[PDB]
């Protein structure tokens, strides 16, 4: 019930023009919400609205398998746990007041976060921030909608993230069976956690 001229709008009304440094636009999502879909943009809308932005995820942060490993985490990769959470708060910080700030991407098809990857210059005047945990009720997670200058839930019912989760699986070449289980698991656990342990958004698409 939202379009993105909208969206775009409605963040940069809230945004204060005379604020100091970076602004940062938190758009909080779960697995298959299809963040990066809206994130993206709304970077460009704001851009041609003269607000130089880009998208930051925060995927970068996950922890390598081989520290997962040995605390057990590793069938649960996802999970907030599973996150650099001071290395991610870090960087957040980083971006208000550096000009220029380097970060991992993560990629996803070797299972690896890549320091070294990306970097926000000083020409970005907002950082979109993307990812699961940006308005998550827990410790740590909770203290981050402090940092947020305008926060975004991207809202997407618990049945459709299931069957976009399912699609995910099937393309990786699962069968139909496996896929489901797949996503059952870990994706849903998570998506359950975030709907469990909501923080308010400024706005919330659609």
């Amino acid at each position: 019930g939202m379009t993105l001229a909208a969206l775009c709008q409605g963040v940069l009304e809230r945004l204060d023009p005379r604020q100091p440094g970076r602004q940062l636009v938190a758009l909080s999502g779960a697995p298959g919400s299809g963040k990066s879909t809206l994130s993206n943009p709304l970077a460009a809308a704001l851009s041609a609205q003269g607000l130089p932005a880009e998208v930051v995820p925060m995927d970068g942060f996950h922890l390598d398998n081989r520290l997962l490993e040995p605390r057990g985490l590793l069938p649960r990769k996802g999970a907030p746990e599973t996150f650099d959470f001071e290395g991610f708060q870090r960087l957040c910080h980083a971006l208000k007041h550096q000009e220029r700030v380097i970060y991992p991407l993560f990629d996803r098809a070797r299972d690896i976060a890549i320091a070294g990857a990306a970097e926000v210059g000083p020409e970005c005047r907002v950082a979109i921030i993307e990812g699961n945990y940006l308005l998550f009720d827990a410790p740590g997670w909770r203290d981050l909608t402090a940092i947020w200058d305008v926060s975004i839930r991207l809202e997407v019912p618990m049945a459709d993230l299931e069957a976009r989760l399912v699609q995910r699986w099937l393309d990786h070449g699962l069968n139909h069976d496996a896929a489901v289980a797949r996503a059952q698991g870990n994706d849903l656990a998570n998506a359950r956690a975030i709907e469990a342990a909501r923080l308010p958004a400024d706005l919330t698409w659609p």
